[PDB]
DNA sequence: TTTTTCGATCGATC
DNA sequence: GATCGATCGA
């Protein structure tokens, strides 16, 4: 057991002890998740979660590319119309799909912001530590949201950090700054 | 139970563990399920959905090939009007009866795509497996939502794999599938 | 002890279990229920629930005889107006009483089907294993909806199985079935 | 735990015995957790939380100040939106990060006394025990909520202790209360 | 632990339990607090609850006289906003503080008599035994609920022992009862 | 815990086992009361409860008299708003006490009958051996559940043992006869 | 168990 | 004026 506390108090959250000593996480596996939030070692979010949004017309294999962006071990799918992210556990690439505007405005800039965050859970809560943001959809930025109900929609446009777009060719080009507001 | 923490982490259903392990599941039924949750594992969706729409006018035995796919054991029945998909904890059918498009346009669309979701259950969600979406109803899918409140609109008509009609009081004649919008 | 599973795995009820092996069921009583509702398949339906309309002029002892079709300890009488089957447990007579056309049309033809349902109570859901509804209403059932609301319009006949009626001030008298439109 | 238990007793802060010895903490921390809860000696406030106050347009590093005022292993950046304190047990810096009036007015104005308090963690607790609440706004304090629907205005004015606002899109300027509807 | 039962049976309150041998009271807290609960031997409540009401304008001092009122340690300064009690487990100052009728009518009606009541925690109930409420408040308690939605409201007068206003910035000023309404 | 079981299979249950062995229920505490449950020897009961109906306006001294009735060490208070019955680890008056109708009116019905029952309490559930429920309120009988909200108002008029109203502010009067709709 | 989640009320838009 | 959606409270 002071094996498992090693490994987890040294470094880490559980992910890491259910990888080394499972037999010892099958048991005491409510008093390591409390250990592990008083502690105060739970790993926050000090990094910049990288955004890359893409676009285009329903069946250009969008989500193909999202599938294949990272290894299918470190990708969560975030499920949609909720603010729930349950069964998260920190899975580094974040995939949140063909989202038309089904989150709420300042979530959506705490998500891509820069700082601690700590995402909500059926019955419970998990800290986010996403690395890449990708954000698959249809319209452009432009039209997730309207700016009559936003503060700035340049508050959003700051973070998102390429931009693949789809026009009349079977290439998905990147975008080189911006044609529209600048990122 | 070492010999459980190895079943489980492989297999990754707690069913076939508790089946091929029945004393050591009474014991850390608890445990085990935290194991899997947190390990990751977890069986995702990575293969296509085979959605089989199966349409005609009442009495004519719609349900009656929907329970004729084999197993009758294996065939999760979604609940009627709702959201929730409670009770799935795996299976391999999915028959949604009766339809008049009361499943969101959107999460319609995401249940025939071809990458993992997690549908919502009253108190928490469960990972969604299906190989084949019986999508039995009364209209043709073309009259399911409305014409004008579509926004893609030609995203459903893709993925329909199969389809049956039923002609005149003779038979349910399988659809040939050229004379509408290609599927 | 190990010889408890045995004897649950040959039983398929906790109540023999615990009768004949208590000492071992005051312990570990959390986890045989778990195994018996991980490792047994939830019960479905299959079979034809009989639907014995109950109609007359109010007042007409109409409650007396629903009691009267079987025994008051294993009959539900819904809570009326409303759309939460407060489970319960499956009790397989079902009164729905006073009924005049409240319950959605579909949900009402789905009730009264020989395929798996599943109503849902307040904060989850109970399978519906019903071999009898017993609709007492105050008037024909072709009133409880018009012919422009219900795209169907006349696949609820099919489902009755008989009609019970009050003449005047003779009886209950139970219905030919002949002369309207046909059960 | 013998002697794990004499230093809770004594020491009266959880976090202490989970730093001693976790191992006898991983264990019983329920116990640990019931017996200070009973013996009394569990630690409340009597001092003053005093509260700063960040303004600015968005991307000015109101953040980053706030990530700067203390170390990272003791500032709680409070979950948005969601009134949930979970991840709280203890040290003295709270961030309520991007503020815009999403906690009711009286919370706002009772983390803020100088007296006992408890907030809600998902299923439990937790006291409060901060030092400094450092509110993080895009708007003045005034336009966090409307005056006709409050009690009394001046009550969270009282307990704000420094107002650090961005001017002139040089630097952040700390203010003195004289512009401002004073405290 | 049999020395620590009896010493429970007779004194009949796990404080006693907890000051005298923590570490069983550390390993079972589940157990003899049931089994207190199941002797019968109890601590319910047969006298009147003083309930002392302090009314003022914001900052004149109300609460400052409630934080010195009794003893620091044995006021339970109750979390407001909501119906949970948790971690009172006893005693007798209850300073419910700047309330203005955020707490069911019935309830408070209930809190302030002489016959016992349980009271809510996250976990169960612990049973409620205060010797004296203080209520502190902007509103004079004439407005603290809806007068025409509240069945009779001298009910709530009838109960104050003391209605404690504040003078014209000069001192809390103790009014007299019955003038106005009963007291 | 050989003998626990015998002890506790005989009757009385859980008080006589708590009584006679108090080490062993410390332990298994939510074990023994499982296994009584699960088997058929709950103690059940057959007697048609009294239910006692006051009414008068407060201060009249309503619940003085239920408090004034039998012995306090056998009288329980139904804490109200709460379908919780924890504490009927003993038994035998019930005293819901200040009714405006807030119990689900079957329930209410249910603990009128004279069929036996099991209420629920925070940790699984206890048999309802009642036989005097001093339903006190402040207000007419009748008005408590609506006549539309409820399938037949003179059900639970049936169940009614005795009925008291109040007098000219001088006596507390019997009902007796026919003033409202009577059982 | 609590949480849920569900239901009711209020506000805004058509 | 009615229906649907969103937000807040329990
Ligand atoms: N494992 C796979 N095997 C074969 N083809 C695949 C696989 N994964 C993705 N594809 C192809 O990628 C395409 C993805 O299309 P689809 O997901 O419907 O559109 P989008 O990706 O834009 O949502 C499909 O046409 C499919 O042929
Ligand atoms: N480690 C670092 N190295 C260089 N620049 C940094 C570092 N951390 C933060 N910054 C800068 O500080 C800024 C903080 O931005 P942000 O937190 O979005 O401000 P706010 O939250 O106030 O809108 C970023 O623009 C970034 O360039
Ligand atoms: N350090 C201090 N110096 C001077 N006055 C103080 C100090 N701390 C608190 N006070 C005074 O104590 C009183 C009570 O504080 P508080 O309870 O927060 O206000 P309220 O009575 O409105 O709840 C206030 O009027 C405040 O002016
Ligand atoms: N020891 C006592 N001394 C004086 N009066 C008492 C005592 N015990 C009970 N009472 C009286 O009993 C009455 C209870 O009535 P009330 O509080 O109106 O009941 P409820 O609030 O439940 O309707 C009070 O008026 C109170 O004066
Ligand atoms: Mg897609
Ligand atoms: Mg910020
Ligand atoms: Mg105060
Ligand atoms: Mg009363």
């Amino acid at each position: 057991l002071s094996t498992a506390v090693s490994t987890l108090l040294e470094s880490g959250s559980l992910v890491t002890v259910a990888e080394q000593h499972p037999v010892t996480f099958v048991r005491n596996f409510r008093g390591l998740a409390e250990l592990l939030k008083v502690s105060g070692k739970m790993q926050k979010r000090d990094w910049k979660t990288n955004v890359h949004v893409i676009v285009g017309p329903p069946g250009c294999g969008k989500s193909k590319w999202a599938a294949n962006f990272a290894d299918p071990e470190t990708t969560y799918w975030k499920p949609p119309r909720n603010k729930w992210w349950d069964g998260y556990h920190g899975e580094e690439v974040v995939v949140i799909d063909d989202f038309y505007g089904w989150l709420p405005w300042d979530d959506l800039l705490r998500l891509c912001d820069r700082y601690p965050l700590t995402v909500e859970t059926k019955g419970g809560t998990v800290p986010f530590l996403a690395r890449s943001i990708l954000i698959t959809s249809n319209q452009t930025p432009l039209e997730w949201y309207s700016s009559t109900a936003v503060p700035a929609v340049e508050a959003l446009y700051r973070r998102i950090t390429s931009l693949v777009f789809w026009k009349n060719a079977t290439e998905q080009s990147t975008e080189e700054g911006g044609q529209f507001v600048t990122l």
